[PDB]
């Protein structure tokens, strides 16, 4: 049973592909440096960067394209508070968020079930553990 490793693949391979080749995209590919955006910290109170959302990956956090598109939409919600919704940051981190909705229909069928697989498996593994306890 790979499934975690291989939905945790397809959605590195989106951001590291897709998303992170959005041009001019470098302002979200890592957490913003207070030495270098002063106010950033003093408006945004839940921050999130690319480079961020890839080590969730790496952790296994997403076993759902619902809680991986939650990170997504918060970098998008981020640069509409600090940047406005006209500004240009704001038009990379829309392209950055719509390429990611489009990659992912590419992979919909898989992911269904990938997602389904994941929550039988950790029910049937959360019923063996609280047998064995008792
Ligand atoms: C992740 C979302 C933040 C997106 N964002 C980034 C910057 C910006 C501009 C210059 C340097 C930096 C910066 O700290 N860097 C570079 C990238 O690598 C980390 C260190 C960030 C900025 C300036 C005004 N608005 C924004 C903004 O909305």
């Amino acid at each position: 049973d790979d499934d975690q490793v291989a939905f945790s693949f397809i959605l590195d391979n989106i951001v590291t592909q897709k998303m992170m080749a959005v041009p001019d995209s470098w302002p979200f590919h890592h957490p913003v440096n207070k030495k270098f955006v002063p106010d950033y910290y003093k408006v945004i109170v839940n921050p999130m960067d690319l480079e961020t959302i890839r080590k969730n990956i790496s952790k296994h956090k997403y076993q759902s394209r619902e809680s991986f598109l939650d990170d997504v939409n918060l970098i998008l919600a981020n640069s509409v508070k600090y940047n406005g919704p006209e500004s240009q940051y704001t038009k990379t981190a829309q392209e950055i968020v719509n390429v990611c909705y489009q990659t992912l229909t590419e992979y919909d069928e898989h992911l269904t079930q990938l997602e389904k697989d994941i929550c039988t498996a950790k029910e049937a593994a959360l019923e063996e553990a609280e047998l064995e306890s008792l």
